[PDB]
């Protein structure tokens, strides 16, 4: 599909890759990385700029 994975998405800043591929990689990350807090660790991000990205996408909250 693409060049990342849930081992390998600290190297992007959540946007060489999101959009769509996001559904299943923000939704993903919330799975994953719990707390968006958390989650931006490894999505390497500002966290409140990784929620509202995926905020708006219908998870976050």
């Amino acid at each position: 599909s693409a060049v990342i994975s849930l081992d390998e998405f600290e190297n992007k800043t959540l946007d060489e890759i999101i959009g769509f591929y996001e559904a299943q990689v923000l939704k993903l990350f919330y799975a994953e990385y719990p707390s968006t807090r958390k989650l931006a660790q490894r999505l390497g991000v500002s966290h409140t700029a990784i929620a509202n990205k995926l905020k708006q996408y219908g998870i976050g909250k």
